[PDB]
């Protein structure tokens, strides 16, 4: 992008415990304007969380999110 | 902080036009886990925007936000 005036979702920490996919409205990755590329889950309570794609349940949710 | 698993509001761009303080629920600064320290306004539509403190209306809103 050329220019965007909006806060960027940069995640640096990672959660060890998994989250309730049921309460996980949607998620998304983040990088470029950050220190490292990581994932970000979002529940219905506008709650954002940082998760690494090197986990066993993390990639399980992303794959269970974008199905056919 | 020791460790926090949450996306950080890092702003790098800046808006030239001012915003409607009336629709500006609240704002906050951002830095540390970012490239540069900047301000961030938030309207009732959970809309976040990046604003520099070197403007004429920006510091006007922050000062008009935290009054006595």
């Amino acid at each position: 992008s050329p220019y965007s005036s909006d806060t960027t979702p940069c995640c640096f920490a990672y959660i060890a415990r998994p989250l309730p996919r049921a309460h996980i409205k949607e998620y998304f990755y983040t990088s470029g304007k950050c220190s490292n590329p990581a994932v970000v889950f979002v529940t219905r309570k506008n709650r954002q969380v940082c998760a690494n794609p090197e986990k066993k349940w993390v990639r399980e949710y992303i794959n269970s999110l974008e199905m056919s």
